[PDB]
């Protein structure tokens, strides 16, 4: 049943090719979304996985970990902060920066939003080099927020953002795995 | 369902919901609602019973705090969730509608389909236009819009009366004075 829901999971999500330049995979969880099978149990599978951890608070990064993370936390019954691109949340914030391939961006948390003793369980659709999830991490203990797992729909293990996370104390977890090639 | 269970929901709901002066206005503030789990459950919770007859078969949602209430509302329902984002986000073929601030919003062509009846979900109804441009992707691709559905309703900034001149009923479980 577990191993049979992961190959629907896995199937679920398309692979574009040539996205977004050319020879770049990119797997589109979008479709996932739209079968309701396979969203659910994605859901059911994140959330079953952290029951006996303890977690007061999930986190999910704007965009496509809002989609993730929002509906594990009404699983877990715990609260839902979101990590924000600047300028959107309208209450005191905190900053960290990240790495684009052209620049650098910075994700934002709400300061009354997280505090000492909160154990947090970040939530996101795809574990690529990590950078954002480093940076979301970062925010999180600055509060005083213990943030020891990242769960993911989608892991890219040729990125090296398993290792990279362990680095920092984080362990990863994963639903479905894909190559970049 | 009691109706007055449910109004102390909504009243539960609505106190969960915090206000900041002079942000962007007065900013309505959702973020507190999120973080509650029991206003949060229960915000889901009353959408999604509103819509549970309706033969809905597609929740749409606007990217990105219209993404925390419809996701959970498709799920709560059982239908599939489509996203309509920002330019340049969406990978498979997308068509595109024009808002003012001006900006567009995108979709999927073959997440709507004829046949559709769609639900769009959203956080806040402001001024409308975000949502005048998702009701017209759909209507594109052949699905049916009828409802649109919200946290928070803010009418003096006009939203419900620009969208029945698009053919919408609006829902939504609160709202407040300018
Ligand atoms: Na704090
Ligand atoms: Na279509």
């Amino acid at each position: 049943k577990t191993a049979q829901q992961l190959k629907y999971i896995k199937d679920s999500i398309k692979t574009i090719p040539d996205y977004p330049k050319a020879g770049i995979l990119f797997r589109d969880v979008t479709s996932l979304l739209e079968n309701p099978k396979a969203y659910s149990a994605s859901i059911e599978l994140l959330s079953e996985h952290y029951s006996e951890s303890g977690v007061t608070k999930v986190v999910g990064t704007e965009a496509r970990g809002f989609l993730f993370g929002a509906p594990v936390a009404l699983a877990l019954g715990v609260g839902f902060v979101p990590v924000r691109k600047p300028g959107k949340l309208p209450r005191e914030t905190i900053s960290e920066s990240y790495e684009l391939e052209y620049g650098t961006d910075t994700l934002e948390i709400h300061t009354d939003s997280i505090q000492p003793g909160d154990k947090v369980l970040v939530v996101d659709d795809l574990l690529a080099t990590g950078g954002t999830i480093e940076a979301t991490v970062k925010l999180i203990r600055r509060l005083g927020g213990e943030v020891v797992h990242a769960a993911f729909i989608i892991n890219l293990p040729e990125l090296g953002g398993e290792a990279r996370l362990t680095q920092q104390g984080i362990h990863c977890y994963s639903l479905v795995s894909f190559d970049g090639h």
